């Protein structure tokens, strides 16, 4: 061994250790409220058949705990999604709103203690709201 | 040649001797079964699929031997991911179970002999299940 | 200048002059499979837009030149990977086989004259195939 | 099958035994017919821990270890 090779050695260990790292945030920021949205919005078809069918709100709930002809379940737990928790209220006059709520301890620090909600009015209009960032917010609600 | 070189090398030796090197099985670990599961879910639409359109259960398998109008065969072979096994048994009442089962001469030692699960319930519930430690089961199942 | 100080030197000298090499063709014959196989898998997306929107085969072929509402060129020379060539040939038929073929110009000596496939039977499975040794092929073919 | 002979260097043995479990250690002993004095009968040792750590031990002098292991 000589001097000239150690040297050699040292000094391309030194160029390799500068290579630049981008920012990976915004990925996973965007792909959960991509994921969120995706997974809490087929409600939305159970709850106007349960609302045209005949039964009234308030019964329509989550779950698994089978189904009859009175009470609707639909078939995905509260905690189904380990990023958040998902959460149905549909009054009695037809008016309602599902919402999912991120975790704390699952989800991302920025999309942390967020929530996301589709609400129907009285007459019969689905809109939906989203209090994440704009950036993070998908192209199909507002803020 | 002088020792002052001689003794300046072997110290830098030394010194470059002491990169300290952190773990890297976690990594592995949870690579496997973000691929297992990624490799498996999609024949959920195919068992659904079938047993919507009038066809029974029983004659659902796996392989690559056509299809025709009464049996269904989905186009992957029971081995087709080196990683572990596919296993399909869709019973006559529509519950069944599509289960992955890792190998011992593919899989790591941490994912060895370890079994993930997909159920599907009597009415129609789809729910997952797994036998791998805590941190390396993926954010969709329990265990 | 003393013989202890230059014998001591010649003996270090000879001491250095002792370290071991191990093995390092393994893992560079490896890593040019991992990414060979990376590099000619997403091709198989665009072959299946293209056979399933209305187009048939023959036409779908490889290079820059533009596209149009009839022919299909995915934007990849056949030389870009200087590593190898690819080929692609789609019958009318549906069916075809996606091959690359390593270079001994620029690949190594185990990986010379090697060819990995990727071939679609006539209903539509997709299987693969290498000419490689068994410790170097992906783990996700066969030999 | 690493390509290097149990006695490759003629300053000692090295010897490699991992377990099932993946555990194990590689160990070099140095040899009485070719090492110094000092460094004679002594083992140097890398061990594998089963959750996946790297530690490195020795059994030479504080001053002759290198400045990578403990003793």
């Amino acid at each position: 061994f000589t001097l000239i090779e150690l040297m050699i050695v040292v000094a391309i260990i030194g160029i390799l250790a500068a290579i630049a790292i981008p920012q990976y945030q915004n990925y996973v920021a965007r792909s959960e409220g991509a994921s969120a949205l995706a997974t809490i919005n087929p409600l939305k078809t159970t709850v106007e058949e349960s609302l045209s069918r005949g039964i009234a709100g308030s019964k329509i709930k989550i779950g698994t705990t089978a189904s009859t002809a009175t009470e609707t379940y639909v078939g995905v737990e509260p905690d189904a999604n380990k990023l958040g928790v998902i959460a149905v209220a549909i009054e009695d006059s037809g008016a309602g709103d599902i919402t999912f709520t991120f975790q704390t301890g699952t989800s991302s620090p920025k999309n942390a203690t967020k929530v996301i909600t589709l609400n129907r009015t009285a007459d019969g209009v689905w809109a939906c709201k989203s209090t994440q960032d704009p950036m993070f917010t998908p192209k199909g609600c507002d803020n």
